[PDB]
């Protein structure tokens, strides 16, 4: 009775009318981010000086040249009327006015240097709706920017020094990150109509480019390039609903805090148009998961892909250390990086529709493979997509910097140890087909979902690990130590931290998912149910009553028999969610959040896809004049 | 429910405003095509002589003149505000922004002539509210364009020479198409409240030029100029709700080109009006189903339609020639074309109401007729139409490509065929004879859905196919081969891989269909059916009780009846259903999708009709102010 | 049937035309 308000509401939706600036791009792209091209402007011929030497890898930030600059940059944000300002960062999970009171006495607006939890020099700082926005690290470390912008450090130091035996010059090696967004859109109205989606961000249940859309996008793109994100391409995927949308690489660090950032402004601005974006890695059952593609590529100060082969591969010798290093490293920390994507809601993703199986192996393709041995296919974890690699594991609604920080670190490390190594101006060949001959393993280049490989590669021993649980566990597996504590990116304490949170989540979400699929099923679904039953039996009923048992015997027949169906279904559901709801009572008990998770993946998590099969099968039987829930067939297209 | 929301909603649609650029089309027309007029005004003096000499059938263009063209065309784009670019192609039944970063750290917007996968030099890039689109192909080819190019190549030269026997000159010879579209349109609104439709693309079941809709072909029309497809023509089919819409022949690949958009362009401007364009060959059963005639004919460079016989048809020795020889063609090549045709939908189209059966045969029609011998109607897949062929045969979804693809090679084979023969100055005349006397067998001129017929072709050995699976096969079989993959059209593997993925195709269409209408059975229909039995139930069964036995019985009669009729329908389907999910079931797993396409054909597709029997029956019982769909009453009129 | 004037010149260019061909 409200998935229908829901239907007939979308019934007429006017796409919302956009603009443009103006039409020339240069105009607007990054408008509302105070970047160099303003702090020149804006700040002092000095001030201005720091804020490079600061970010020009040295450093540090006098509590005088804050000021210098805050007093600059608020300058600049009353420009676009900001009236407000506030300490951007995304935690491992306020606004202020300007306003003061002068000594006169008088009221006064002013942004004290004084307020730079510490901001991050090397993202610029940007407006949003008046109110300015000042990336920030959480201070262990209780975000997500800390860990990585060591990460991306470790990297630097060790790719340098690694690239030092080659080209002299090479100050600093950078690190590019180019990520790939896809998600789902659902007319908010058919949303609300669906709590599991609302609540779970995921169907619970469920029997298996427009205009509207265009100007969500329409609008979306212009506001991401004001905001300096460069968007380049965006187009519809595979199933119905879902759509991407990828930017230019960009400095891993910033690339990240933009991709943060552009999963913000695609809330925000998909609700005025009237849509629910689902950044869920597996929104509907049966279809197409999301996943956020990482495409990493090290790009050296003096210029060099670093990762790009180009005519005579086997003469770029400085590229040919760098490849069969990568190997190594996604080899030697399988695990490591398995657990850096793992998460309650990609469980539900990878290994299926074109998403990996928690399995790493490296693809390079004929070409480079070959040629690895005289010494583009999708379907892979990792995969050497041309002057690049691409990290297809990431779930879709992760924060990049999970996955970067692993990868990168333990790039940074197996760099480190390639080097000591290498140190007993020819040894290098020694090193490098010493390497080769140890990955092998790791390398393969055919269907990755195959039963072929599944076992293929259990053989040569790489891991397989689907249970979030355990793959998570491996934090604290003392190889990852190695990478983790040892690069100095976290200290006992806190990787001990990031494990819990890590798995705190985890419970929870499997928690929600139980407890709302429990109470739609005995609140939502069963009082249909029975109201349909009861069609039927008030047909029998009469029926049986008005005609010579003969003819009843036969005409009841089948209809009989569903009402039996009917009953068997809700009954069964009746128990499982009980059977459940005590499931998570135990695990919720277990002294140990370490514990209380494997009780979920345990016995918790098992009863998800029990009840629903019931539900469903339910569903293709009850009157569709009647159910509850908007069905899939809606949520997809109607 | 919502059928009624429907009816409902459509009591008040005021039909849009359009409009009308100026009133001089020569001033919008082709405005926003890329065409020579503007690359001339656009490129430089050179570069565009270069795009010229390309499509003056010369070419290759150099990775600089494309740069240097490429250039010119953003120049132009702009004009228009385009902001993103698109390689435009139709694969087998995608935006970038100009966005990039330059040298000097700042963003620039570029258009690299590195970007023309493959563009058609030939069909004119158009652009498309802020999309610029590039006609390219798919490379193995995974297109449609590729083929038809390479076939189109084929006739050209292989006709060309022929023509040498004659007026020595003649360059080249080219080849038009003016295709024919037909269509219905249906309120969104309803359409939606109508599942097997939207989802089907036709109407599963169902028993058996307005304001709002002028407005549409109002600015269908204008948007088509504005593009370049020169619509000449626009009026109301045999059917209700049905419509034509035709263009001013051109070159076949760009005719097409055109065509193939006007298809989306229409489905685009059409929800823009509330409606749902209809381009499935049959989308209600018992009326018109829709078609797309293609209108063949061969011009020299130096002039003359070739197919043009004009006063004294002995004189013109070249008609008569090439005319004996696409009644080879036509004769020679049957299984072939009724291959280049078939389809799942239009399978439920031809052989009725004006649509050609299966079997194939030419109509020159009394004067060329006997004339032929000297050595309009409809009802016909082939049909001399005068100065051009026309071919029937063609669905009203399908892609011109591959009728003419076929046609076109089969052409040019049969063609150099003849030039072989007549290759012992008056030769000719031999051979011609020859052909004449040959295809026989393959001229006709009487009603074709004739049973005097659909068994006077067999005689002839006029082969004729119904079965989608069967009738495609052939593709496979040798004589088809000598054609397709014998003028370099395709190699081995292509033609066995488009086999393939066409049949892919035909299966998995019938399986939606079968999906669709097993679930709204089930789930839709007879849930209605029930309580409206319960209604006659409740009836008899209060009045069981009220009256004398002799009554009750004098009483009852029809009513007790018609609930054993409901009844009966309601487990009749119940179990079709049941049988038919089951056939699907095992046809799923024939392990070739050779296999299956005859497993859905033979088993799978039979019971669509015989579920739906019952359906309509229970239709025309139930009480109209229930039943869930709309009414065929309704979707073609009010 | 409608039929707008719409016509190919021999310039290439498009031009509307009504030919008293049509009466
Ligand atoms: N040199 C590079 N370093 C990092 N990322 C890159 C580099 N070159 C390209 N990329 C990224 O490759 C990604 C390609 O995205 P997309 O085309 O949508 O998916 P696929 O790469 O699977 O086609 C983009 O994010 C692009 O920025
Ligand atoms: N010389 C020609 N070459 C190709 N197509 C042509 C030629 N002459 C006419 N046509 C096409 O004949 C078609 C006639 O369409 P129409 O009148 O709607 O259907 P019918 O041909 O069934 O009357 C138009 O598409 C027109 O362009
Ligand atoms: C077609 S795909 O590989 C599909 C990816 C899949 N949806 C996933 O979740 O990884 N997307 P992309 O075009 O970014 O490669
Ligand atoms: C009415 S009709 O012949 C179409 C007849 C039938 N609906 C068909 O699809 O061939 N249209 P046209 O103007 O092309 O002759
Ligand atoms: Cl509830
Ligand atoms: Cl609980
Ligand atoms: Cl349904
Ligand atoms: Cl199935
Ligand atoms: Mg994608
Ligand atoms: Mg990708
Ligand atoms: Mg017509
Ligand atoms: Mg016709």
């Amino acid at each position: 009775k409200m998935r229908f308000f829901a239907l007939q509401e979308l019934s007429n939706r006017k796409p919302l009318e956009i603009t443009t600036p103006s039409n020339k791009l240069s105009d607007y792209y990054a408008s509302h981010v105070f970047d160099r091209k303003k702090m020149q402007e804006y700040l002092p011929k000095e001030a201005y000086k720091a804020v490079v030497d600061a970010t020009e890898k040295g450093t540090p930030i006098s509590r005088e040249m804050a000021d210098l600059i805050a007093n600059g940059m608020k300058s600049w944000a009353k420009s676009l009327n900001v009236t407000h300002y506030t300490h951007w960062f995304q935690p491992l999970t306020k606004h202020d006015g300007f306003i003061e009171f002068g000594e006169d006495g008088e009221v006064i607006e002013r942004f004290s240097g004084k307020l730079l939890t510490a901001w991050d020099g090397s993202s610029p700082a940007f407006v949003v709706d008046t109110t300015l926005c000042i990336p920030t690290i959480f201070i262990e470390a209780l975000d997500y920017k800390t860990p990585l912008l060591k990460a991306l450090a470790a990297v630097d130091k060790a790719a340098t020094e690694v690239c030092q035996l080659f080209d002299k010059n090479i100050t600093r090696v950078f690190t590019n990150l180019g990520w790939e967004q896809e998600y789902f859109l659902v007319d908010t109205s058919l949303y609300n109509a669906r709590p599991d989606l609302r609540l779970t961000g995921r169907t619970l249940m469920g029997h298996s480019i427009p205009p509207r859309v265009t100007a969500f996008m329409k609008e979306l793109e212009i506001e991401c390039h004001k905001l300096g994100i460069p968007v380049k391409t965006r187009h519809n995927e595979v199933a119905p609903n879902q759509f991407e949308l990828a930017p230019i690489f960009e400095n891993c660090n910033l690339a990240n805090d933009h991709n943060q950032l552009v999963m913000d402004l695609m809330k925000r601005i998909a609700r005025k148009h009237h849509f629910a974006v689902l950044f869920h890695e597996k929104p509907y059952n049966g279809v197409n998961g999301s996943g956020k593609h990482n495409n990493w590529s090290l790009c050296t100060d003096t210029g060099i892909n670093l990762f790009a082969p180009g005519k005579n591969p086997k003469g770029n010798m400085l590229f040919l250390t760098f490849l069969v290093n990568v190997l190594m490293m996604v080899h030697k920390n399988q695990d490591l990086l398995r657990a850096s994507i793992m998460s309650a809601g990609n469980s539900h993703r990878l290994g299926a529709n074109e998403a990996p199986p928690a399995i790493l192996s490296i693809f390079l393709g004929s070409q480079l493979s070959a040629t690895l041995d005289e010494i583009r296919n999708r379907t892979s974890p990792f995969a050497f997509t041309g002057n690049r690699f691409e990290f297809r594991a990431a779930g879709s609604s992760a924060n990049c910097a999970a996955a970067m920080i692993a990868i990168n670190a333990a790039m940074a490390n197996q760099l480190n140890e390639f080097k000591a190594s290498v140190d007993k101006d020819e040894a290098i060949f020694r090193i490098l087909k010493e390497n080769i001959i140890a990955s092998e393993l790791i390398r393969f280049e055919g269907d990755g979902y195959s039963e072929e490989w599944k076992q293929e590669a259990a053989r040569r021993g790489l891991t397989n690990i689907c249970h979030v649980p355990e793959a998570l566990m491996h934090y604290m597996d003392n190889q990852s130590r190695a990478v983790l504590i040892g690069e100095r990116i976290f200290n006992e304490t806190e990787l001990a931290c990031r494990l819990e949170v890590e798995l705190e989540k985890y419970t929870m979400k499997v928690q929600i998912e139980s407890r709302v699929l429990g109470d739609l099923a005995i609140n939502h679904i069963v009082p249909i149910a029975v109201s349909y039953q009861n069609r039927l039996l008030e047909n029998l009923c009469r029926m049986k009553e008005i005609f010579s048992e003969e003819e009843y015997e036969v005409m009841s027949a089948d209809r009989k028999e569903l009402i039996k169906e009917i009953s068997h279904r809700v009954s069964a559901i009746k128990v499982l969610v009980r059977d459940m709801t005590e499931a998570r009572k135990v695990a919720n008990h277990k002294e140990n959040f370490k514990e209380k998770a494997f009780a979920y993946e345990e016995t918790v998590r098992p009863y998800l896809e029990s009840i629903r099969d019931h539900i469903d099968h339910l569903e293709m039987e009850i009157d569709d004049e009647i159910w509850p829930l908007p069905k899939y067939r809606e949520l997809l297209f109607t």
